[PDB]
C-alpha cells in the first residue's frame, strides 16, 4: 500500500489525495496530493501537483510544486515551476518559467 499502479487507461479529475509512493502511466486532469510521485512512461500530467518529491521519467505540462524534484528519463516540464530542492538528469528537457527559491 505505498506503491500504487494507475495505468494508461486512467484519467484524474478535479483533485485526489493519496499517501506513499504513486506510479502513473496515464493523464491527470485536475489536483493531486501525495507523498512520492513518479510519472511513468506515459508521461501525461496537467494541472497542478502539490507533493514532497517527484521523479519524473516523462513529460508533466502546467505547475508543479515540491521541495524536491528530480527530472529523470528524457521527461520534459512545461508551466510554472516552485521548488526548493532541484536536481536534473540526463533526458530533462523543460521550457517554462521557474522560480528558484533565493531567501
Amino acid at each position: 500500500k505505498v506503491a500504487s499502479l494507475l495505468s494508461a487507461d486512467l484519467t484524474i479529475e478535479g483533485g485526489v489525495t493519496g499517501e506513499g509512493e504513486l506510479q502513473i502511466d496515464g493523464v491527470v486532469k485536475g489536483d493531486v496530493r501525495v507523498g512520492r510521485l513518479t510519472v511513468g512512461e506515459t508521461g501525461h500530467v496537467e494541472g497542478s501537483v502539490y507533493a514532497e518529491a517527484v521523479e519524473v521519467r516523462g513529460r508533466v505540462v502546467g505547475a508543479i510544486t515540491s521541495k524536491q524534484v528530480r527530472l529523470y528519463g528524457t521527461s520534459y516540464v512545461d508551466g510554472d515551476i516552485t521548488h526548493e530542492q532541484l536536481a536534473m538528469e540526463t533526458g530533462a528537457f523543460f521550457q517554462g518559467r521557474s522560480l528558484k527559491f533565493q531567501r
